């Protein structure tokens, strides 16, 4: 039989291992020839594997690279302007790769050029709350200072935006061992920890969903009109550069001024973590100087797009997409994920060769330039937005399959909760101690839902990956799943060797997943989800799961507001309309579900599959959220303080945030009320898409 | 048989006459009790007629009314400030209605209050070109002047916007006999001409598609957050009032300053048509004073929404909509149209009672507050936007069935051209001299296409009626048809008694359509279109007709640009991408049409009906046109100089308009190129929705 079990059984751990090895021998930086070569290789193999068509879709987008003949570095400069200390020009290459060419040195992509010199202020993680503490409580002024921040907690672009708005003239990012060195494990190559010479690459844009900075709204095709650099979206205005903890220790050890305000500001290095500004008495005349010479350059990128045409509903698309570009070798990020997609295609192709086709069309994507701001996926979605919004059933992302070896991590629309629970109950746990048990059982045990006994935790979708355009811009139901660590406090920080030259095939094979069983389990989860979404006669979405979370989010936003009872009285701020809409959504969703259970009529079925498919779409507001036009979903947006995290009722949340500091409370509470009305209306409108149609 | 002929034969001239009489005995001004009563009557009768459900949908929107105890009027005021001449407080009521209560006096809806006093400047029709001529050629400065403009040529809101931007401190609108009195016909009640005491009411907003000025984007429901008046959309900033030609003659007769620049500035009254400013020597110290006391007030309005559920595709909606509110008795505008809708419902209901249902759902709408800015239709569409955009097949408007008795007038999407030609070939001409001939034959003869021998003229959709939200905001294929006059130069001016108390049942019965045969022919056209759209197995749209017009519009915009060859060289302005996209659209549309002809498979059919339905939708850009976010269609928008007229490739058109006057040509031509790229991309994207889906 050609059924999900046939699909799942064809997947092999050994194939995923071979593909990962194949994809990680040389760097595949976006815009480079080696990444174009790998695109062509994947295109060829997907054809060989049996897909109906496999094309490259190319765009010319703004990328950023260091100047090969004029290296980026930071100095401590004395009174005379002698540079007495210089940060490294490169990470020490790992064993056996000390000769591999074209390893991009650590840099912050899209930094402007400059050579600012000044006094350091240490700003902890450079979060909103850290800047509040400095400016409001400690009365330290970052204006004209170079700020030094530890990586972790939040997306680095938010750190840079926050430092910019505090008036910094430059930013130094570093990896603290507190955040990137797990106690009791060895540094690479002897373990999975970050060495003191290791450095995390990464872009520092604030795109808010725009895609290529030069062509917001429209694909960066051959005839595209581009903005000038001065009008580009999301570029930082101050130089930024990342360093490792050996170099950071040299910059931090001499810091003076104020003590750290408390222990949450102290990392693990042997330094006081003084906030500054400047150095202690003896060194008070020394300064820090950055030298940044990177250039932004419009560069061609290539997505690979594979199609497996549906037998019955070829005009309904289920999309499995993940990126191919890497900072260096991409051992975890993204080739762990791409090897799994490759094996999924291979398995589907095997069934296809035996005469099977999925009911709906499956699209497979190898995205380019994800590392430079989700550019490949977003440009292709801009090009194809009309097809995706009227035909897009679901999007499953497929970046790194693993970031740990403890248990499963799933973020998805509530519409897929039931699908995920049911599938995981049917898969074998790969975990030690759970042999013979389901993945559901091991996952539920290791990661319990905070809300419900006997269920696992599933999180809201945030951002920082290629599902952003499909979910928050276009409103297509989206999901993602990977194996993760047990390190609750490091949730948004990344695994130690994130975006470092040390992220290699050997890292994975030796220390993460020697038997490739966690990769195989993730291939079963991602592939199984795609199989059910593409083959189930009724789409496997349960609208009642949305009703449950809408009530939780309404309770949560109401609680936030109720910290300000006097203002809610003065300004007549009521959540009644939002609770009413949620109540209605609950009631209508319950009725729709009964009808879905209670209908040989393919029109009624497709009418009802259309209602299911367009239900995520109904949460889109075509006017977007305030000052963020490409975040259109009214229930979920990436947090304005941390792009990785999702926020619920983001429009109301942002209207309430720090409201006690607004100078015009009447205006500020008016805007709260406006956002309550938008959210209540959108909930009611989405509910009504599930009413009888006539 | 239950077929289109059964539908059409059930329609009766005599019924339309009875309904028109019934709808025109008392005023039905939006927001008034009598218009709520008529809403309830229509609701009851539509239920009686057999529709499955008939509801009222109410909203609370900004309307505008004169102050009953403080009348609006204009004076000539002498040196001392004695008012030596005052305009009328009301139009002389017509015979037999001199006792009818609650006739709203002439006023300009949404005028602010004020009592400005100053010197007159006469600005012809107050068009863009008229202001250019005054300021640029004649060097007359309107700043701080009261401008007096004749009605005609363009929407009155554009006149007021233009006078405002010229710095006028007030506007007087009047009906010139040149434009509102046809030679050789008698004034009402002895003929269809405007008497010198007659005055045209009408709103002077510039909403650009927004709907209720206080709630752009969102329905004006019970919990809606409203903007403050200062932030409302589209309100004029200077007082405005309309008068008749007896009063205008008194204001114009004393004008001095410059002669009219040419004969196109002279109307038919016995006055010089001096542009001013001010009065000739003897009267140079007299001034004009307006007194406006109207108030804007949030007021409840009621749409009636009738549903006839589809037998096969109940989730596909074909909408017949027209308004019910009138300025006074609404003899032509809108009850001529509403009586026809009423008879169409009655006929469909007759078939329904015999067991028939249409294949798709038909929605019938009686809109409120159209006269105050398309408020009823636009609020309901805002409420229901998700349903309409995923299920809306087509919208047929149904305002006035007649504005003349000469021949048919049709504006529609190119997707309905073939449908209109085919239907009119099947209907009887009602015209004298064409007995036994088709409507197609008489219409083609009296109104030949400028492009093609043997075809009739069909125009682009403009605006100024309730299709605006459905076509230019939401991208639903739209059409409209009425009987019209032979008066080419009066195309956008209106029939003489437009929006006057003299627009009565008697006007129509005596002078327009005594046998109600033109009404019946229009009921057959509108009803026939709805029947085919709702019942045809394959949607009756021909995508190739769009390809033909896209090429015409591309040629036209290219020609406009080519008036500036040096700039196109300097700035590298190329239309190549737009012509390429049009060529592609032509080729793909040709292939789609062959597939549509060449397929028992209901999925392929519905897939292909979805492609047809979503093809108009593909021309929508979710970012809207510059500074006009609710005009989203890239091929058609209402002209920025005249809301009644449609403009093609409006984004490029507006970028090219008056470009030789821009101070920064590089920036201005950059914006031309940007609009060419948006249009080329949108055309290509729409084409690709017609490609094979996988
Ligand atoms: C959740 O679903 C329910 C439907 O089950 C829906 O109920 C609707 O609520 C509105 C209130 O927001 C009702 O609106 C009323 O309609 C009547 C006419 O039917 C009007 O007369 C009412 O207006 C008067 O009273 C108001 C309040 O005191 C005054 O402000 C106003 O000036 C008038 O005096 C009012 O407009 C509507 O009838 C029901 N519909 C039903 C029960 O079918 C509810 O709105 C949904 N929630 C959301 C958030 O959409
Ligand atoms: C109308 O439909 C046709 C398809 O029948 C479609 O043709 C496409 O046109 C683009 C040009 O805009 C082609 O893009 C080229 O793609 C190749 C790879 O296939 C690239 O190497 C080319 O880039 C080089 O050359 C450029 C021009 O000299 C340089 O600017 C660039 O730096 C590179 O050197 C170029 O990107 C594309 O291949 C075809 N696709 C086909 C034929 O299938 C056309 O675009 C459609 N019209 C619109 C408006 O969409
Ligand atoms: O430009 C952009 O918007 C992002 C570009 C780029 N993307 C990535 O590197 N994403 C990979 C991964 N990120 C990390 O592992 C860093 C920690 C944050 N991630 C999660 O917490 C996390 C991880 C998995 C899951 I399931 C949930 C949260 C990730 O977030 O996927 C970058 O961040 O530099
Ligand atoms: O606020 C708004 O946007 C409009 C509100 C209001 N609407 C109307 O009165 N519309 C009725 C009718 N208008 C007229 O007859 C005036 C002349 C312009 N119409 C057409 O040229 C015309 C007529 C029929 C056809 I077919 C094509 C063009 C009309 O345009 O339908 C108004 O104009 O004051
Ligand atoms: C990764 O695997 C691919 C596919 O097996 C290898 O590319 C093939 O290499 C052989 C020998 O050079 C060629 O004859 C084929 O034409 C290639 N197939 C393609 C590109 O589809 C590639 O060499 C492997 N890379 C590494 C680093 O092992
Ligand atoms: C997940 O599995 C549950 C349990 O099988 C499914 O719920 C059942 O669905 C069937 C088929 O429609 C109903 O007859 C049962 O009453 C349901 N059992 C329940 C709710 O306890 C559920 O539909 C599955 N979720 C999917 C497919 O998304
Ligand atoms: C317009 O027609 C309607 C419907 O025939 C008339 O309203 C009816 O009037 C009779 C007598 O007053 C009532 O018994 C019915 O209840 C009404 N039917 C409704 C409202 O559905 C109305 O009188 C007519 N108006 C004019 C001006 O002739
Ligand atoms: C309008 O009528 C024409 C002539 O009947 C229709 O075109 C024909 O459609 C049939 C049925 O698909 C084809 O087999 C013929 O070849 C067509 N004749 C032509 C193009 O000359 C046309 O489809 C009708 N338009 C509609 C229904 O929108
Ligand atoms: C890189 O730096 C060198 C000098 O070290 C300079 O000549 C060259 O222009 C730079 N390349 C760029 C800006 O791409
Ligand atoms: C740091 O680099 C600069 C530039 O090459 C050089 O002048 C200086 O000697 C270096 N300082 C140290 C301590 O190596
Ligand atoms: C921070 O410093 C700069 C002056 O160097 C000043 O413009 C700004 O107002 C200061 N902010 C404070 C003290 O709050
Ligand atoms: C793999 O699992 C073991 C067992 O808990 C753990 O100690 C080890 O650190 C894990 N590897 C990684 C990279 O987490
Ligand atoms: C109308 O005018 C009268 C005085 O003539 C005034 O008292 C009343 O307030 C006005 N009504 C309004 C502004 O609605
Ligand atoms: C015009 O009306 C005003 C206000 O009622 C009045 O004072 C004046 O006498 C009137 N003038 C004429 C000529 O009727
Ligand atoms: C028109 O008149 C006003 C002064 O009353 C002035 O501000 C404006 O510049 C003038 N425009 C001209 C003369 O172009
Ligand atoms: C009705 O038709 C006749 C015949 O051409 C024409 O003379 C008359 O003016 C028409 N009525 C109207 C209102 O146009
Ligand atoms: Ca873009
Ligand atoms: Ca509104
Ligand atoms: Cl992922
Ligand atoms: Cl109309
Ligand atoms: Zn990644
Ligand atoms: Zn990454
Ligand atoms: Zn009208
Ligand atoms: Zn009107």
């Amino acid at each position: 039989k050609h059924n999900m079990k046939a699909f799942l059984d064809e997947l092999k751990a050994e194939n995923i291992k071979k593909f990962l090895y194949n994809f990680t021998q040389i760097p595949h930086l976006a815009g480079t020839e080696q990444n174009f070569q790998l695109a062509k290789q994947i295109q060829s193999q997907w054809k060989e594997f049996g897909l109906d068509s496999v094309e490259l879709a190319h765009y010319d987008v703004l990328l950023s690279y260091p100047n090969k003949t004029h290296p980026n570095y930071i100095s401590i400069i004395n009174e005379d302007g002698n540079e007495i200390f210089n940060t490294s020009l490169f990470e020490p290459p790992p064993p056996g790769y000390e000769n591999v060419s074209d390893i991009v040195p650590p840099f912050s992509a899209f930094s402007p050029q400059g050579m600012p010199e000044g006094d350091l202020v240490y700003v902890n993680y450079a979060r909103t709350e850290d800047f509040f503490k400095l400016e409001r409580d400690m009365k330290i002024n970052c204006s004209g200072k170079i700020v030094i921040a530890r990586y972790g907690k939040v997306f680095r672009g938010n750190k840079v935006k926050n430092a910019q708005l505090a008036g910094a003239k430059g930013v130094i990012l570093y990896s603290d061992p507190a955040d990137y060195f797990a106690p009791g494990v060895k540094s690479y190559p002897d373990g999975w920890n970050l060495p003191g010479g290791g450095v995390q690459r990464g872009n520092i844009l604030n795109l808010n969903g725009a895609g290529d900075p030069l062509t917001p709204g429209y694909p960066a095709n051959e005839y595209a009109y581009r903005r000038g650099i001065a009008e580009a979206v999301g570029l930082p205005s101050i130089p930024v550069h990342p360093i490792g903890y050996y170099d950071a220790q040299k910059l931090l050890e001499k810091m003076g001024g104020s003590a750290p305000p408390d222990s949450s500001w102290r990392g693990s290095l042997k330094v006081p973590y003084n906030v500054g500004p400047g150095f202690t008495g003896n060194f008070s005349t020394q300064k820090v100087k950055m030298h940044i010479h990177s250039t932004n350059e419009v560069t061609r990128i290539y997505n690979v797009i594979g199609t497996l045409r549906g037998a019955v509903e070829p005009d309904r698309y289920v999309i499995l997409g993940g990126h191919r570009d890497s900072w260096v070798f991409g051992g975890i990020d993204p080739q762990s994920g791409a090897a799994v997609v490759h094996e999924i295609v291979r398995s589907f192709g095997t069934l296809k060769k035996e005469g099977w086709r999925p009911r709906r069309t499956i699209l497979f994507a190898s995205w380019d330039a994800e590392e430079f701001g989700l550019l490949g996926s977003t440009e292709w979605a801009e090009e194809n937005s009309r097809l995706l919004q009227e035909r897009g059933v679901a999007y499953i992302n497929a970046d790194s399959s693993i970031e740990g070896n403890y248990t499963l991590r799933v973020d998805c629309t509530p519409l897929m909760y039931s699908l995920v629970h049911n599938l995981t109950k049917e898969l074998k746990s790969p975990d030690e101690g759970f042999e013979g048990k389901s993945l559901y059982e091991s996952w539920t045990k290791k990661s319990p839902s905070p809300e419900f006994s006997g269920m696992p935790r599933i999180s809201k979708l945030g951002s920082g990956n290629d599902f952003e355009v499909f979910f928050q811009r276009l409103g297509i139901a989206s999901g993602r799943a990977r194996y993760t660590k047990n390190w609750e406090t490091n949730k948004f920080s990344g695994y130690p060797l994130y975006h470092s030259v040390y992220e290699t095939y050997e890292l994975v094979e030796k220390f993460y997943d020697p038997m490739f069983k966690y990769h195989l389990t993730v291939a079963q989860v991602r592939g199984g989800m795609v199989f059910e979404l593409a083959n189930s006669i009724v789409l496997p979405f349960d609208c009642r799961d949305y009703a449950v979370v809408l009530r939780k989010y309404a309770d949560k936003i109401y609680s936030i507001s109720m910290k300000h009872p006097q203002e809610m009285k003065t300004y007549s701020v009521s959540f009644d309309s939002l609770f009413s809409a949620v109540k209605n959504f609950t009631e209508i969703a319950s009725k729709f579900s009964e009808r879905l259970q209670d209908f040989s009529n393919p029109i009624v079925l497709r009418m009802m599959n259309d209602q299911l498919m367009f239900l995520e779409r109904a949460f889109i507001d075509p006017l977007g959220l305030p000052d963020r036009p490409f975040y259109r979903h009214v229930i979920y947006a990436p947090s304005s303080h941390n792009k990785y995290a999702g926020e619920s009722f983001p429009g109301i949340y942002d209207a309430l945030f720090d409201i006690e500091s607004k100078v015009d409370p009447s205006k500020a509470w008016g805007e709260v009320k406006r956002q309550i009305y938008v959210a209540a209306f959108t909930v009611q409108a989405a509910a009504e898409t599930l009413s009888e149609v006539a």
